[PDB]
């Protein structure tokens, strides 16, 4: 079977007592996350050392907060104490561990179920070859000897419109806010970068990413996480919003795909 589960943010209880009740079988079943696997939570250690071991029974992408984690170990970055961090900055396998983050996807195809999954969405104005070759582009950067550079220049809120003409650091930024950290988007996709509420609390003109039809989204259904606000609700058909808040004291959320069934876990907190 495939299960689908939204942002763990390192509450591992949770993520062990969902995955218990579905009784998944790595071998004969398969997990789909939508990444943000750290921070918040107390647990980001566990949670790492354990999607880690499930080698091929696990599909990740990478979320915002995985790549902080990872330019705070870098040294590119602050580490905040609400992140909780240290013990997974502490550990004796934390290059192990981040050496295997940071060569995980940015997105993930499944053509026979005709599924897509990245932590933010894709954005309208990409089809699937551009996701598909951003995604390789800034995973070639995450993967390689030189990724603390990359990492420092990721920060930033523009460019926020797609252009196959964006040279350079514009295209490395706005290729990782649009799959890591888009929410809203202007009438003509454009990403915002501020408002982080849920649909019916945005100012006008903003619109859910999702609202706007794009190539991807006509012929694909998208998983995402990312976006708590939006508390997995209010999205079209075929769009799958798996972030119910764990580490904010909401829940845990599993889809399995085959027959579309959704089970949750409340949060411990
Ligand atoms: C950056 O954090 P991230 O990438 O983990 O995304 P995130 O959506 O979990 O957090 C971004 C912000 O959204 C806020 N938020 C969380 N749940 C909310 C809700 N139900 N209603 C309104 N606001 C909410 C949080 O306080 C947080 O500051
Ligand atoms: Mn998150
Ligand atoms: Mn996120």
């Amino acid at each position: 079977a495939t299960y689908l589960i939204g942002d763990v943010h390192g509450c591992y209880d949770e993520l062990i007592a969902l995955l218990h009740k579905v009784e998944f079988t790595p071998g004969k079943d398969t997990l789909w996350l939508t990444g943000d696997l750290v921070a918040r939570g107390p647990g980001s250690l566990d949670v790492l050392r354990y999607v880690k071991s499930l080698g091929d029974s696990v599909r990740l992408v990478l979320g915002n907060h995985d790549l902080h984690l990872l330019a705070v170990f870098a040294g590119i970055s602050r580490n905040k104490p609400k992140d909780r961090l240290t013990p997974l900055l502490e550990a004796p396998d934390a290059d192990e561990l981040l050496n295997w983050l940071r060569r995980q996807p940015l997105l993930q195809i499944d053509e026979e179920k005709k599924l897509v999954m990245a932590h933010a969405g894709i954005t309208p104005q990409w089809d699937l070859q551009t996701a598909k070759e951003c995604a390789r582009d800034v995973e070639a950067v995450l993967s390689s000897d030189s990724y603390p550079f990359f990492l420092d220049a990721m920060y930033g809120d523009m460019p926020n419109n797609w252009s196959p003409e964006l040279r350079g650091l514009g295209r490395l930024r706005f290729i990782t806010n649009a799959f890591t950290r888009m929410r809203f988007c202007f009438p003509n996709g454009q990403l915002d970068m501020y408002s982080k509420e849920s649909p019916e609390e945005a100012p006008a003109p903003l619109k859910p990413w999702f609202a706007i039809p794009g190539p991807v989204a006509e012929e694909y259904s998208i998983a995402f996480g990312h976006w708590a606000s939006l508390e997995g609700k209010g999205t079209p058909e075929g769009i799958y919003a798996l972030d119910t808040g764990c580490c904010w004291g909401g829940t845990l959320t599993c889809l399995r795909w085959e027959d579309k069934q959704y089970f949750v876990q409340p949060s411990n907190r």
